[PDB]
């Protein structure tokens, strides 16, 4: 049947369709392979070695991922179809960070969460800072806190924290005492969308 | 260049572009002439003798008009193109009332307002009700109300009221005491959009 793309920001979420940041679609496009995309007969270049952390929270389901992004100085509307050079539609306009536009679909490192009972928060990780739990600081302070919190018994996860830095991205999970229960690292630099 | 359509609901109002209910566009399409439209390669019939009163409030400027509307049980997303039989985009999805979708552009009777210092309010005119000023009731109550308010000295207009009924549409303008200062009547039946 027809390849549909519904934007989550317009209420288009369908659990029976493939779900990506800001997109429910009938087909699952791998957008990692493209270096140039087109929007209304206009070609744009995919940014190399810099990505955009994009997420959408629908019902109690978090859908986050590191996505490719292309630069475009003109204003492009949410829902605008994105094509490849062969005429195929591969995505729609979703998220934006100044002159950068995310390319949503099957991308790079991703995170999916049941948000029932837990929260999630997003931070810009300042360069040079380490991360423990729900805080970011210099290595010495983070290191000493990790040893301090080490003597505590782990409680249940209550919050997730996403840290988006220019060279690394990390996700931590904390209990009620701020103790780090879990930590993932994505070895990519990225930016967050500007609403 | 290429014919562009921007949905007002997505922040795409441009005062230098043609402005219609929910649409800023580089072209001004007269949509009264169409009896069928197509969305996602599906043909839909324009309803005959019933319209939709659509409006958007952008830049303290009110833009309202009776628009043609077509019946579609499927879900169509705001901003998606509307085509004619020849494949040309003539409009975008804007407003909806259950299984009816507006066809915005140059439509039928219209109302433009400068919304600074004056208000506007929309009402469904219940069948059999009469209207005075900012209120609707049965004809007996309205007759008495009109007599009472006749004795009042008129003041400057501060509010507009749009009455959309199955047989007729009317706009009244009231002063601070609710006296009717102006009334226009459109000899068409219509419905209001449902968000
Ligand atoms: N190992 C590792 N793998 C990578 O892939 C990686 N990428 C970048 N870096 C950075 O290199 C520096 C040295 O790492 P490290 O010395 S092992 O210190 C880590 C951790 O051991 C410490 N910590 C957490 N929990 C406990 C606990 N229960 N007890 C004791 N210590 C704990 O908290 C610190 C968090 O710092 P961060 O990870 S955000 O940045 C790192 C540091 O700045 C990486 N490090």
């Amino acid at each position: 049947s027809m390849a549909m793309f519904y934007a989550h920001a317009l209420g288009g979420y369908d659990e029976n369709l493939h779900a990506f940041p800001g997109i429910s679609s009938t087909v699952a496009n791998d957008v990692r392979k493209y270096s140039v995309v087109s929007v209304y007969n206009n070609k744009y270049d995919i940014v190399k070695d810099k990505y955009m952390w994009c997420y959408s929270q629908v019902n109690k389901r978090y859908i986050g991922a590191l996505l490719p992004m292309f630069e475009c100085n003109e204003y492009l509307q949410i829902g605008d179809p994105i094509h490849d050079q062969e005429g195929n539609q591969i995505s729609i306009i979703t998220y934006r960070h100044k002159n950068y536009y995310a390319l949503s679909g099957i991308g790079y490192e991703s995170l999916d969460l049941c948000l029932e009972g837990v929260g999630i928060h997003h931070h810009v990780l300042e360069t040079g800072n380490a991360v423990y739990g729900k805080v970011q600081h210099d290595y010495s302070t983070i290191k000493e806190k990790a040893k301090e919190m080490n003597a505590l018994s782990p409680g249940p996860i209550i919050d997730y924290h996403v840290w988006i830095g220019d060279c690394i991205c990390q996700v931590t999970a904390v209990d009620v005492h701020g103790k780090e229960i879990m930590r993932m690292r994505f070895k990519k630099g990225a930016v967050l969308p500007i609403p």
